[PDB]
Order: C-alpha cells, then sequence, then structure tokens
C-alpha cells in the first residue's frame, strides 16, 4: 500500500495504459478519479475498478472542460495529490502530406491538452502547499523523429521538454514532474497504430506486428503492465529527489 | 561564392538572424527572397541588397500566406533551392501562469508555421527532382526545458524533432533537413549580463556567428548531413 | 520485503553510497556480499551491517581479485541475483594538468573494473539460465563534460555506454543491465581551489544550484536501487536514471 | 583556400580518412604533419601529397611518443594551429567474451591515445597564445551502446565527453574543440551481402565515404566556426540523430 490515503487524476483512462494504472494505483490504496471525453466508457471502467474510483467526463482540448473536470475532482476527494496525463491520440503520414485537421487534433491532446492539465494541477498543489506529483506519458517517439510520425514525434518531443520546464519551476513547490516514455505496447495501443500504416507500406497482415515485437531487444512488445512499477514509484517517496526526468520502459528499444 | 545559382526563401527576414542569413546568402551568389509579416520592414534590406533580393509579405501562422508566399517565389525564381525557417516568438511565464493566448501565439510562428513551411518546400523540392535544403532555426532551449520558458522550450523541442522525421522522410529525394541551435543571442537586468558573462566563449551571441553554418548546411559538403541538430554556442550547451 | 531471498554483491561498500546500498538491500530480505580493496573496512562494514552481510576483499582494478572474488560469493551462495557496481574515485584537474598518474587510477577503477565486474556477474548469470540484475552507478558527469573534471566525466561516459551495450546484449538472457546517475551527494580541497574557493564554499554554492534546493544524501538513491532490482523493473534495458534533485535533465 | 598558412598535425594519417583530411587540408593551403604508428607509410602518402605534408612517426599510445611527435612538428613547422585526432581500432565481441588484450588495446589508441594527443596540442596552443583547433574523430557508435561494440562504444563515447570537457576549458584560450562523429563508413565470427545490407539501411541511401567528412573537418578549422564549442557534429547520412 505504497499510496495509501493518496488521491490522484487519470486523463484517457476509460482504456489502455490508464485503465491499468488506475487499477494499480487502486490496489496501492489510492482514490483515482479516471477521465475521458467518453462518459459512458469512463462510468463502466468505475464500475470495473470499483468505489475507490470515480467517473469524470473532460476533453482535455479545451480549458472549460479542464477547469470543471478539476473542481469536479477537488470537490470530491478534496484535493489532488498526482496527475498522470495519459490522454493521447496518434497520426501517421509523410510530412508532405500531413492536413491541418490531423495536426491541428494530435498537437491539442498530446501537446496542449497535457500543458493545460498539468498547469491545472500546478495550480492547486501550489495553493494547497502540500506538495504532489505530476506524470505526463511521454513515447521512444519523444526522443527521436522518424519518417511518418513527425506530428505525434513532435508532440512527444514537446511533453518531455514541459516535463523538465515544469519539474525544474514546480520543485520549490514540492511537486515532482516526471514524464515514462513507453516502447511499442501491444494490444489496443499497437492497433491504434497499426491501423494509420494501412495506406503507406502495410506489408502483409500482421508480419509487421511480430517484426516490430522480435527487434525490441526483450523480445516482445509491452504491456500495461510493464509501466505500472514506475508509474506506482515516482507517486513515491523514494522518489522525492527525482526532478523533470522521462524514463524509458521500452525493453532496450530506446537508450537514454 | 558558395550559392551560386542557388534561390533561397528566409522567413522572419525582416531583422536579427532571418537579415544576417539574407545578406550571407546575397554575397555568396544565391537569389533571396526574404519574407515577413510587414513587407515595408524588408523593402528596405532588399532596397540595400539590390536585385538578387526581393520582398516576400508572409505570415507563417496562417497556411494561405505559406500557400501565396511559395507560389509567388516559384513563380518569380522558377525554382526554390533552400528554406531556412528563422520566424519565432519568444514568451516566458511560469508554468501556473501561462495564458492561452501567449501559448497560441508563440506556438503558432515557432512549432506550426516552421511545420507548414517545412512541407511548402518540401511539395516543390519532391516535384523538381533535384533535392534541396531546408535549415530550420531550433535553439538551445528546445534541448532541455527551463523553470520560466516552457511554450518556447517545447516549442523549439518540436522543431529539433521535425527536423529528425523530416529529415529522415525526405533524403530519398536529395532534400537535406537540418537544423542550427543558437545559444544566447543578443535580443532588473542583472540575468542577460550574468548569463551573458557566463557563456564559456566569453560573450552572448551575435547572428554573425551562425552564418557559416547557416552557408555550410546549403551547401554539397553537407550532402551526407541528415535530420542534424547543430549547436552554435559558445559552448553554452553541449550535443 | 522487495528483495526476499536474493544475493548481491555491492562493489566499494566499505563506506559511503556502496555501504548505504547495502544496509537498504538487507532491509528488503537480501543477502549482501560487500566486497572492497580494504579488508579490515569490508570486516568493519560486515560487523556494522550483521549476519545478513559476508565479507569479500577485492580489488576491482585486477582480474584475479576480480575472479576470485566472484567465485567465492557464487560458492558462499549458489548464486548472484544482483550486482551494484558502486566503486568508484573522483579526480579533477584542467586536460592541460592532467597526469598519466591520475588517468590510470580513475579509468583502472571507473571504466575497467566496472566493465569486467559486470563480465563476471554476467558470464555467472549466463550460465545459471535465471537472469540477473546489473546496476551500475554512472554520474550527471557522465551526460556531460566540464572543465576541471575531463578524466572523471570520460569515465563515467564509458559507464553509460557499456551499460547500454551489455543491456541490449544480456536482456536475451533475462539479466537487466540499468544505471544510476546521482547528481551532487554529500580531493574536494584540490577541486575548490580551481576557481580559487575552500571546499566549504564550493559546496553551498553547489547546493543552492541544486533545483530541489539541496546536495544529494545516500538515501536519496535506495529507492531506485531497489526498484531496478525487483520485477516490476523487467522491461527496463540499457537505461541510465538520473536522481539528481534537477541538477540535469534526461 | 581556407586553411592557407595554417599548420595541422593528423593521427593515424597513412590510410583512409587521416590521408583524404591530408590531401584537403593541403588542397586549401595548409601545412600537414601526417603521423602514423608506421613511419614508412606515412613517407608515402608525404610522397603523394608533396613538400606541403611532412611525415612524423608516433605511437599515440606512448607519452614519449606524443611528446617526441609534437617536438618535431613544433620544431619544422614553428607552430601547430590545428590537431586532428583521427588515429583508431575497431574490435567487437560479446561483453562476455571481452578479453583483457583487446579491451586495453583499443582503450589505448581510441581513448587515452586521443586524450594526450589533445593535451600536448592544448599546451602547445595555450603557450603560444594565438588559439588553435582540436578536430577529435568520434562515431555514432559513441552515441549509444550495441551489443557486439561495448569496447569501441565506450572508447568513442569518451572522446565525445573529453571533446565537451576540453571544449569548455579551452575556449578561454581561443582553442575551439570539436568533433565529427562518423556513421558507417567505406570504410564476421558472430553471424557480399551484410555490408549492403548495413549500407542501404542508411537513409541517405549508402555507406559513407571519406569525401562526405572533409567539408565539415576544414569548417571546424576556420573561424566561420568560432563560436562552436564542445560539440560533436554527425555526418552519417541519418544513420543517427542529435
Amino acid at each position: 500500500m505504497r499510496l495509501q490515503g493518496k488521491t490522484a487524476l487519470i486523463t484517457g483512462a476509460a482504456r489502455g495504459i490508464g485503465l491499468e494504472f488506475a487499477r494499480a494505483y487502486i490496489a496501492e490504496g489510492a482514490r483515482v478519479a479516471l477521465a475521458d471525453i467518453n462518459a459512458d466508457a469512463v462510468r463502466a471502467a468505475v464500475e470495473s475498478l470499483g468505489p475507490q474510483a470515480v467517473a469524470v467526463q473532460m476533453d482535455v482540448t479545451r480549458q472549460d472542460s479542464i477547469d470543471a473536470g478539476f473542481a469536479e475532482v477537488i470537490g470530491t476527494f478534496g484535493h489532488l495529490d498526482i496527475l498522470v496525463n495519459n490522454a493521447a491520440l496518434f497520426t501517421a503520414a509523410p510530412v508532405e502530406e500531413v492536413t491541418r485537421a490531423d495536426y491541428d487534433r494530435v498537437m491539442a491532446v498530446n501537446m496542449t491538452g497535457a500543458f493545460f492539465c498539468m498547469q491545472a494541477a500546478a495550480k492547486h498543489m501550489i495553493a494547497r502547499g502540500k506538495g504532489g506529483k505530476i506524470i505526463n506519458m511521454a513515447s521512444q517517439a519523444g526522443r527521436r523523429g522518424e519518417p511518418l510520425v513527425a506530428v505525434y514525434c513532435a508532440s512527444k518531443a514537446a511533453v518531455i521538454s514541459m516535463t523538465q520546464s515544469a519539474g525544474l519551476g514546480l520543485i520549490r513547490h514540492g511537486i515532482n514532474v516526471n514524464a515514462i516514455a513507453p516502447g511499442v505496447v501491444d494490444g489496443e495501443h499497437w492497433d491504434m497504430v497499426d491501423e494509420h500504416f494501412a495506406r503507406f507500406e502495410g506489408l502483409k497482415p500482421g508480419e509487421k506486428k511480430k517484426l516490430v515485437g522480435a527487434a525490441v531487444p526483450f523480445g516482445r512488445m509491452g504491456v500495461a503492465s510493464d509501466l505500472t512499477g514506475m508509474a506506482i514509484f515516482l507517486a513515491t517517496a523514494e522518489a522525492e529527489y527525482i526532478v523533470g526526468q522521462t524514463f524509458g520502459v521500452d525493453g532496450g528499444n530506446w537508450l537514454a
């Protein structure tokens, strides 16, 4: 029970990595607000986690929806100890084909949404004066550009930068800002990525997946439970001297 | 004379680094379109530098201005060999005070503007099939965050990232995408002179410290350089 | 009790961070071999830590002492699960004043000693076929050079490099190689003198410039040392993690 | 003629990248000392390059041979403006098989030799008081480890670190210290084909040649690079990003 009596807000928590972080945090004795744009999906997730979980509808692309969501969580819990910025969209396209629509929608969620949710947590944690924890979900894609993934890579590079900036600015208020950079994650996350590479190569139905998996030094694609240990550790006092860092949990797919 | 028969478009070319690059490219025998939001602020420079220089009114935050400016440069010169993505805005504020207005306006020039200008240059250079050069202006700020400069740092980390992605995607067409990362550039008061004094070289950066690298990356001696960001910062950062 | 039934070998463990790692590991249920060059210091450290500690005299600058020490620990415990490569020396000199004597003795401990201990751990862990954990002590010094610390910085840059190479090479045997990069943790005089300072004045200036607001203590680092040795870190491969109060960013 | 009147010393210059740097620096008006462990190999290079070139026998692994080699060049030229640290050995083996013999001999040339040659250059350049240029040869291998290349990678990561430390320390004396990081250049046991697999896999479309690097070797030796301090520049066809 490494988070006993702590309160957390996780964005994009209805499914995949965010749902798994909410589960693990409840198992460590935290109260968790699960935020997602889809009220039905986040109601269902809360129903699967039990009475330590609460559902919040939030569109992280809109300031008024951010302020209302935070107001609701603070109203219910009284205070917020931990923000996990996990909401993200994927897109792929050669730079010469990227549309304003895809650009705008991936930047609004991955970068701007993460920034202003971090700001909302930060303002609440400064006012309270008891510190807190902010964990941004970055990506291997944030460490180096790749062809076809310019928009996604740039959004995650900005998440790593804002983790650093906010980390050095907020540590004097006892707020630890850090990031986790997953590698290639299996199942539902992979399928999001795979669906955006259809128009380009699509090399043979499902061979791409075992190749990318085979090429991960560890020998498989990631599962959500590879990340939960790091998500818990960064929210504990054993990590109070860790400030502004991005930790690769990627089976050796990247080195930092 | 290292850019003879080359054509260049430089954004934010009215003053500072952009102007210094335009003068330098003209001296190396390039034709240069100096682009800025205010065409009058560029007619003076276009006047002194003579007929190898042309003025283009372009606001990099608007797609329709990007389209109009690139069609105008390609229409005047017939082709575009070199893009320098130099248009940039600064803001400072602790993360807790950052306004939507500041965030949007700095992101619109530094990240989105750079990105869609690079795209327009690429569509033309791919079609033409003779290769090309795209030089993005990053910064030491895009290498690591700092406490009061979260918006500016993140916009420049995005520039570094898109230089890498575009670099890897475009080299098969013979297009070299690279970036120059200035350190602190000559642009209560105790801080700028504390920072300036702390540059290992011994002074704050001037625009002309960068012109060497700006010429070099646009020449055939740099043809095997792909998706790189080069620190020209007097030792103020290490990469 | 996150390390119950695990066996560790910690180099440079008679004092400082290595001793505090040994102590924290014993509190998590591990048996710990403390290796150090000084037989009295290491017997005194084991008497202080109690009966879950064992003493191994080991000079990490010699292959004969490395081979003997690992063989002895594997014989005593039956197996070795965790190596902490902690033995290190500090030196400072501007590049134009660096001696062969200083260069040789710091490189022999920090780079060569770390490399050949990691290889002794790897050989045993490959043979046993149950995987293992190797944690290298790097530094902020390994991430970027600085004017007075060329030899120490280069040695820790080599530690990061070999963590990455060995990390990628060994993970198919289930061995996780990773590194901890401390910031400034609480020789000194010689170092302060280059800027015309007393070490007292130096430590205060360095302390104040840490974003967290103070120099590090060993207990800032013990959490990460335990974490990287557990199943919760199984997908972490070849990484170096800064525990440095914000003094560096990675 | 970007190096008219300048003097250079290039270590490991008998063949490959060092010889091409020697040729390009001479073509730019420089006097060049070509240093190598093989006196006869570097005497033959000087013969093909002409009298702008001089031959120096130097074993970069021995302090005495470094001091004698720098003494000869300063003797012959009066001063040294530019050092290129180009001497390098390669080795490969998985970490569990690395021998002390391979470790010591690659570290001795790539790391220790480059360090003490850079120190010899710095001491002369500090005494003379007119600044100078030191260009270390790093590698993509120095940016990140890889499984079979632990020794070579660590050697080149140390080269990048010392470039940074030396660069920050020596710029107060008008000495610019920087490095070039080639990718895969032209240039067995553990696995025709394998070479154009790595080659084809370079984003640019081919393995590197010496002439990809000479532009950057010239540029870092000129006043157009005087604000460039402690940097490593990847010239690698996009095979690494930095």
